[PDB]
């Protein structure tokens, strides 16, 4: 479908769009910052193919305290003008509040088992993203964004982050040398990686692709860890260090930069960062 006439300032050859930060990975995968993109042109081309935009988020246990800021914050920032359908997991169903949500906006409550451990509850959102993956979301919505609850959005996040597979740049760690990355070193471990491999250190808290893709990643994410329970052992940080290890044999087509996964009580707000999007609850 061919896009309108539209209006828009000329790109310009020979002016970087960002001159103090990577903004294309060397396999030519986009990392999306602020100047990077014209969300007009992106509305243009994902509304004409009616896009519809998942957002899974796990509310257990003590949890479901944070889902109410999470929904009404994501109203005001998350694919403004696009199909979204919103899956929260939980094991509290009464416990999930009422928000008002905006046309073409939905939420289904997936009622699912609370693990005693955090670590087993973060871990096993990739095997029930997974499941469900067959369940609701092939035949529901075309890409899929998985995140944690803990959170606020703050900023526009849109259509800019939807591609085939996508992780995000952990906040603590866009400056660090890959030997500093916090990846599982032991190599008893599925996770391991050795420190001098490594493209990023990408956060558990958003990642996210079409259907397929994330089926892909939650299952091998997901198989692994089954892997490692059965020899005895525990990745240094559980479900993250399985999506990094994973993200640096499949790379991702796109990568969105810390804009998209921050806190500010911890790091502040740099000049790098021209917007704070998502960012942790204090
Ligand atoms: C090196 C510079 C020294 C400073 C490093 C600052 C980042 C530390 O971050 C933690 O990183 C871990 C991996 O190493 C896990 O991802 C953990 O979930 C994360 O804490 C999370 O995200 C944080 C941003 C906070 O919101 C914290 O409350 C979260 O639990
Ligand atoms: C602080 C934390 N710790 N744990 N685990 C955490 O953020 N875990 C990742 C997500 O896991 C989910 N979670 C974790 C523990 C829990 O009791 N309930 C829950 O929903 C939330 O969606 C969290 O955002
Ligand atoms: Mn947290």
């Amino acid at each position: 479908v061919s896009l309108p006439r539209m209006v828009y300032p000329q790109p310009k050859v020979l002016t970087p769009c960002r001159k103090d930060v990577l903004v294309v990975t060397p396999w030519l995968a986009p990392i999306v910052w602020e100047g990077t993109f014209n969300i007009d042109i992106l509305n243009e081309q994902f509304r004409l193919q009616n896009t519809t935009i998942g957002l899974t988020v796990f509310a257990i246990k003590k949890y479901v305290a944070f889902l109410k800021l999470f929904l009404e914050t994501a109203e005001k920032h998350f694919m403004v003008g696009h199909r979204v359908h919103y899956y929260v997991f939980t094991d509290q169903p009464a416990a999930v509040p009422r928000v008002t949500l905006g046309t073409g906006r939905q939420l289904s409550v997936l009622e699912v088992r609370a693990y005693k451990r955090w670590q087993d509850v973060s871990m096993r959102r990739m095997e029930m993203i997974s499941d469900f993956c067959e369940r609701r979301f092939l035949s529901e919505v075309d890409y899929l964004v998985c995140v944690d609850v803990d959170m606020e959005f703050r900023d526009h996040v849109g259509v800019e982050i939807l591609t085939p597979l996508f992780g995000t740049l952990h906040p603590g760690f866009y400056g660090s040398s890959r030997e500093a990355f916090t990846y599982e070193r032991r190599p008893q471990s599925q996770a391991y990686i050795p420190k001098d491999e490594g493209d990023f250190y990408y956060g558990g808290a958003f990642f996210g692709g079409s259907v397929q893709e994330v089926q892909r990643l939650t299952r091998a994410c997901h198989q692994a860890m089954m892997v490692d329970q059965a020899n005895g052992i525990e990745a240094v940080w559980h479900d993250e260090s399985h999506l990094n290890k994973y993200l640096l044999r499949h790379k991702p087509t796109k990568v969105l930069s810390p804009e998209y996964l921050w806190d500010q009580q911890l790091l502040g707000w740099p000049a790098v960062l021209r917007k704070l999007r998502f960012t942790a609850v204090p």
